[PDB]
């Protein structure tokens, strides 16, 4: 959609330069000191934490057209020790050196507002999340992630609504843990999703608003546009 | 802070004053049609949601000074429907309709940058709280919380850094045994009434993305008791 489209036009004639990311590759990682914005244009990403053992946490998902920001805009010091992987097959982004982003946006008010809304954005989404967590538990969780899926990838056909990520990045957030297992085969049962032709497929929505309720209100009030085409 | 000090100057140039709010009492509420930025000043609150079957959640605590905006700042439309309670004895905040902050933080730069950080705060805080809860689970969870009390609210003295919040406040908060365990290893002790902690280490450990956070978002605080 447009807000964007817009600020992708400001970057270009500001000569901030596109550049190609492939799958499991890092825009930007934990070590490096120099602070950016991220204006990820198009593509699936994920930021991730790695633990002083080693693991790996997988942390938030970030979908094709959005602001990622590894440092505060006032004192140009580090948000957090993050990495921004790349999960889709392709991935095209903007980074910008942390100093140019403020001079930008002070140049530009609309686009000063559009990146602090995102981080609104941000931040409902996470209360979101956090609300339905706290009512329902895993169940919230994962109806929660199922409804993001099928709103953001969704469309109709015969059988349900058919959920148009390409099985490898549904791997990155599997088909195939196990009380997932519990919910995850009780919805299979219930006829709630189906698993028939390497696609996963949504025959109840109402049910996942139903135990999504925040999450679904967020859709409606952050994004309405993808939120009233199954609605 | 010096920059929520010149943003309370800002704001009173400009008109806005002072508003005084006592315990349980809503600066805002999830019916208002009216949309804000709450520049909580001093007080502590929460952000609550309320479910339509009556039950109350609560989402996250804000401590005086932070900003808190019910409101998108351009497209002006509801963020979420929630609740700013008040939770400490007394509160003083900044009450502004979003119009206003709109067009306040489009003359002043520096105060448009200070609130913009208040949400990377934000989101970093949750990515935080989120990361140690993966790991550790609830005991990442409540170290955390413990955490956070700790640096905001402790100060050393000769039986460790005792939690200065009015238990009141305290009363605010199955398994107490995480906290039953953490009272048997001496992590935390509860006499005199008053929480303390004699090993910060053990919190630290179990949430230590939260504990980076801290170290970036309030350094200053942070060096206090490291
Ligand atoms: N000074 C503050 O209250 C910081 C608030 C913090 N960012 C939070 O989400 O709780
Ligand atoms: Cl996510
Ligand atoms: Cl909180």
């Amino acid at each position: 959609n447009a807000q964007a489209e817009e600020f992708k036009k400001y970057l270009e004639t500001n000569g901030i330069k596109p550049k190609q990311f492939h799958k499991k590759e890092l825009i930007f990682n934990q070590w490096d000191p120099q602070e950016y914005c991220i204006f990820l244009y198009d593509g699936i990403t994920k930021l991730t934490s790695i633990s002083e053992n080693g693991t790996i946490m997988n942390l938030q998902y970030y979908k094709g057209a959005f602001v990622i920001m590894s440092g505060f805009i006032d004192t140009e010091t580090s948000v957090g020790y993050y990495n921004l992987e790349v999960i889709s097959e392709q991935a095209t982004a903007y980074v910008i050196k942390i100093n140019e982003l403020k001079e930008l946006l002070s140049k530009n008010l609309t686009h000063f507002f559009y990146v602090f809304q995102t981080l609104q954005k941000q931040v409902s989404y996470s209360l979101a999340k956090f609300n339905d967590f706290s009512i329902n538990g895993k169940l919230g969780s994962i109806c929660g992630q199922l409804l993001i899926l099928t709103y953001v990838y969704g469309k109709e056909t015969p059988d349900g609504i058919k959920i148009t990520l390409d099985n490898l990045t549904m791997q990155e957030l599997g088909y195939s843990s196990s009380a997932v297992s519990r919910i995850i085969s009780k919805l299979k049962q219930e006829k709630v999703i189906v698993y028939k032709n390497s696609c996963f497929y949504v025959q109840n929505l109402d049910y996942l608003k139903r135990y999504a309720p925040k999450l679904d209100e967020w859709f409606y009030l952050a994004c309405p546009a993808t939120w009233g085409k199954l609605n």
